[PDB]
């Protein structure tokens, strides 16, 4: 089943997500609470027709964090596979340093080549580079369906 809501006041503009997903602007988001490596997480998002989350704006991040638990860490679709700080998003969209939300002092390791979002005291939610093989929860994102 799909969950559909109206965009603006236009009674014909209904956009939808599968029911276990949440919606914000033109995208659907799914929180995957199983612990898996970054690559297995991206594969899992791919199976449900999506990708690991790509964060475009502060507004988007502020929405996503409403659906996360402050004691948990979640993979983003953000990685540096060659260890050169040449960050990649999984949907081949640009990496814009001035719209990133790294915690203070992050990213801090060339050998930590995947990114997570989590909560740190006082700094609240932000990003950390970590080892890709360490199992974590993840966030998947895809476009809404219009009917
Ligand atoms: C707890 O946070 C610290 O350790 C992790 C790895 O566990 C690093 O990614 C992070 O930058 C800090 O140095
Ligand atoms: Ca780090």
């Amino acid at each position: 089943a799909l969950t559909c809501v109206m965009e603006g006041k236009d009674i014909e503009d209904w956009s939808c997500c599968p029911t276990p997903w949440t919606s914000f602007q033109s995208s659907c988001y799914f929180i995957s609470t199983g612990m898996q490596s970054w690559t297995k997480s991206q594969k899992n998002c791919s199976v449900m027709g999506a990708d690991l989350v790509v964060i475009n704006t502060r507004e988007e991040q502020d929405f996503i964090i409403q659906n996360l638990k402050r004691n948990s860490s979640y993979f983003l679709g953000l990685s540096d596979p060659g260890g050169r700080r040449h960050w990649q998003w999984v949907d081949q969209t640009p990496y814009n340093e001035n719209v990133t939300f790294w915690h203070s002092g992050e990213p801090n390791n060339l050998d930590e080549r995947c990114a997570i979002i989590n909560f740190r005291s006082s700094e609240e939610w932000g990003w950390n580079d970590i080892h890709c093989h360490v199992p974590q929860k993840s966030i998947c994102k895809m476009k809404k369906i219009y009917i």
